Formats: C-alpha cells, structure tokens, sequence
C-alpha cells in the first residue's frame, strides 16, 4: 500500500463550518486538499456552510476527509448527516463522536471498562452546591477541576484550590451547563497525548504547559508551551499508555483516528481525561508532528486516514 490513488474517487475535504474553530478548520483544510492531492488523488473543498450538503451526493463525491472542528463537524451532526447520503468519511462514527464530546458518558463507560480517569463527582443544576461542595471536598479533597460535563458550554475549565471557593465553581459551571463534572486534580506528574492514527505506531507527546495547566492561554496564546517528543518515558510505559489509550478510544466506539489525553501522578499512574476525534491538522498541529517523528510526512498521514475509509 501502495494505494492506487484512484482507487478513492471523488474526495470532499470538509472545511470551514459555522463553528468557533472555522478559523483553524480552514488552515486544517487547506493543509489537508494539498497532501490528498499530492498523492494525486481526486480531492475538491467543500464547505458544508456554503455549498448544499446534498450537493456531496448528487455531484458525486464517495468520500470526505473531515477537517471540521467544533459544533456539527464534530458532534457526530454532520456524521449522521453523512451516513444519511451514503458518503464515507474519516473518523468516528455517530456515537464514538458525540460520546467523545460528552465528559460524563466519556468517564462513566472509561469507569466500568477499567480505563482508568481521575475520580469525580457530578453536581446539577439546583443542586444545593454549598451542601455538595462539603460532600465532594470530603471525598476527593482539594484542588480540583470543575469543567461543563456535555458539549458545548461557555465556562472554562477551572482549579479550584480551596474548600470555601468550591460552591460559587460549582453555582457558575451549573448556570451553563446541566451537569457538572468535578475531578480530583492528578497533581505530581506531567501531562500527555496519545495520537492515533490508523495502526501506525505514533510518540507520545508530553505537553507542558508555562503556567497552572494547559489552559485557553497556554492552548492559543502563550508562546512558550513546549510538545516534546521524546514525551520523556521509558520504553515499557510509553508502550503500556498507547495500548491503554487505543483501548480507551475504542471502548467509546470511536474509530482509529485522534488522540487521547491523560495526566499521570507523582507514582506515574495515568488517568485519561478526554478523547479528541477531530484533532487539527495544521502546520503546527500534533498528529503531523508524531508521525514526522516516526517518518511519515504530512501527505503520506492524511492518505493514511482516507484509507481507512476504504473497505
Ligand atoms: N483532573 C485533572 N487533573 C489535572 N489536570 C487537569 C484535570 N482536568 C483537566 N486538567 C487540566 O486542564 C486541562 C483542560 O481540561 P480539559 O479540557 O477537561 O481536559 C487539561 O488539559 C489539563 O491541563
Ligand atoms: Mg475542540
């Protein structure tokens, strides 16, 4: 393999949307039509906030490579919509998608299948959150991270590191989203990812953040959080957390393309925290990175992800 590149047909690459993230979906995209047609595949843009989604099947387009991100593109909306025309498409499916946006489910079903993930207590809204607050310090002590269960709230993930600060955390998270996750803080390790993409055998990247955690400054802002490859691990742990996190993205029925995101401790246990199935694909982004590590360049990733939707 050694693809025939005609052996894809009519390719869209889905870029653009409506989202919050259209801005770094159309860098993605972009990115993303040139490497398909590098490899000279028959690869057009398409993006589904201006041009009629039925247009995929009428014009006759068999696949998609999909560099949404955020709202529709990545909620498992656009999947089904998709799944609907008969249009293949890279990534996860309807509900590897939305239970991959969905915190609580995320960690509830990570719980009974031995994925492990920091503990946590839920919290709703009318809840009496001075009384949960007391509950939830008892059980998990402090810091914590209180964060939005669901897609697709508008409060930040924040740290709470005193008892008396938890209940007006717990009030305002719970004013914008239903259900509230609070998560003991894994503290004394480090932080990483876990890029998957098809069977190919990916770094982990160890992410640093310059300041508290890996927060929207460090994330969009900051010029100094560093993505080391090497991620600093031995040999055998490095290999024992790309099993788990392979395992952790399949238990939610999400498909082999994305990454997983896990703390470990000071006793270097991990705990995953989320799975991303629509990571970016930019020049800076972190799946180009992992397999340039490996030697796989940009062109030959993305081929990689399509011919996933062959067969
Ligand atoms: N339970 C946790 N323990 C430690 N750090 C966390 C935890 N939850 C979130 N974080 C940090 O906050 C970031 C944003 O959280 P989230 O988007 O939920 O992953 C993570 O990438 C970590 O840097
Ligand atoms: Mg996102």
């Amino acid at each position: 393999s050694g693809i025939d590149p005609k052996r894809f047909g009519k390719v869209a690459v889905l870029l653009g949307g409506d989202s919050a993230e259209r801005e770094v979906s159309l860098n993605s995209g972009r990115l993303v039509l040139q490497g398909l047609r590098d490899a000279g595949i028959d690869a057009h843009p398409f993006d589904p906030a201006q041009r009629p989604l039925a247009a995929l099947k009428d014009e006759g387009f068999v696949r998609a490579f999909n560099a949404l991100h955020g709202g529709y593109g990545e909620n498992g909306q656009i999947q089904g919509a998709l799944d609907f025309y008969g249009i293949r498409y890279t990534g996860s499916g309807v509900l590897g998608s939305a239970l991959g946006l969905d915190k609580f489910r995320t960690k509830l079903v990570w719980q009974q299948t031995g994925i492990p993930t920091p503990p946590f207590e839920t919290v709703m809204r009318g809840d009496d959150y001075a009384a949960r607050a007391q509950d939830i310090v008892a059980k998990l002590g402090v810091p914590l991270f209180v964060k939005p269960a669901s897609e697709g709230s508008s409060v930040a993930v924040e740290k709470v590191k005193s008892a008396d600060a938890l209940p007006a955390a717990l009030e305002e998270a719970a004013k914008h989203d239903k259900i509230v996750i609070v998560e003991k803080s894994i503290e004394g390790g480090g932080e990483y990812t876990a890029c998957i993409a098809a069977d190919l055998d990916l770094p982990l990247i160890r992410i640093v953040p310059a300041g508290e955690f890996y927060d929207y400054h460090a994330k969009y802002i900051a010029n100094d959080t560093q993505y080391l490859i090497p991620c600093g691990l031995d040999a055998a742990k490095e290999a024992e957390f790309k099993r788990i996190a392979r395992r952790a993205f399949d238990v939610l029925g999400c498909t082999d393309w994305g990454r997983a995101d896990f703390m470990l401790d000071a006793a270097g246990n991990p705990y995953f925290l989320e799975v991303n199935t629509a990571p970016g694909m930019t020049d800076h982004s972190l799946p180009p990175k992992a397999a340039r590590a490996v030697g796989i360049g940009y062109s030959e990733l993305v081929v990689k992800v399509l011919s996933l939707t062959l067969d």
